[PDB]
């Protein structure tokens, strides 16, 4: 997260860190046994870490659980990043309390103009590199599909939306990938891609979760 603020420990309870020896992507807890992330975050050997603030210190509220299975969307295209969404089932259910909570799936798509909360442990600079130890947050609006398509000609599909500031300076970044975009208490997006981070006229591109609700529910109902 470039240009954001320190969230505060456990103030984003559905935020997860995907660890394979080190933090490599974010994700969101959608029920006690399932996590949603970006398909471009896929790897074998994922350990899911819940209840994290400082990912380098054990502070007392963590639950580290291994994944028993991961399911990349059937239509994921790694060249275009269309359908950049994956499901990860945990080996055992997480214990839910006020600091580890699921985030509700959307019942409708959110509109341009809606303000959302984006969070993650990714890079905090647009030029160099500086990864934070504690969770960063950014409030940003969903942009209109026209400006989104204007910023990225021939690249935005109906499964994507832009959120951010055209002026630059505030955006998600590398390391935030797979993380949540929550608007009015519902998971609306997944940190997916963008050109560089926080550049002028290159807002962040997010997977449009409302389009995948049926696929998520039935996949979890059969696995
Ligand atoms: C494909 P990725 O995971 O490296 C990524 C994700 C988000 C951005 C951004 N918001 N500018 C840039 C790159
Ligand atoms: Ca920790």
């Amino acid at each position: 997260i470039v240009g954001g603020y320190t969230c505060g420990a456990n103030t984003v309870p559905y935020q997860v860190s995907l660890n394979s020896g080190y933090h490599f992507c974010g994700g969101s807890l959608i029920n006690s046994q399932w996590v949603v992330s970006a398909a471009h975050c896929y790897k074998s050997g994922i350990q899911v870490r819940l209840g994290e603030d400082n990912i380098n210190v054990v502070e007392g509220n963590e639950q580290f659980i291994s994944a028993s299975k991961s399911i990349v969307h059937p239509s994921y295209n790694s060249n275009t990043l269309n359908n950049d969404i994956m499901l990860i089932k945990l080996k055992s259910a997480a214990s839910l309390n006020s600091r580890v909570a699921s985030i509700s799936l959307p019942t409708s798509c959110a509109s341009a103009g809606t303000q959302c909360l984006i969070s993650g442990w990714g890079n905090t600079k647009s030029s160099g590199t500086s990864y934070p130890d504690v969770l960063k947050c950014l409030k940003a609006p969903i942009l209109s599909d026209s400006s989104c398509k204007s910023a990225y000609p021939g690249q935005i599909t109906s499964n994507m939306f832009c959120a951010g500031y055209l002026e630059g300076g505030k955006d998600s970044c590398q390391g935030d990938s797979g993380g949540p975009v929550v608007c009015s208490g519902k998971l609306q997006g997944i940190v997916s891609w963008g050109s560089g981070c926080a550049q002028k006229n290159k807002p962040g591109v997010y997977t449009k979760v409302c389009n995948y609700v049926s696929w998520i529910k039935q996949t979890i109902a059969s696995n």
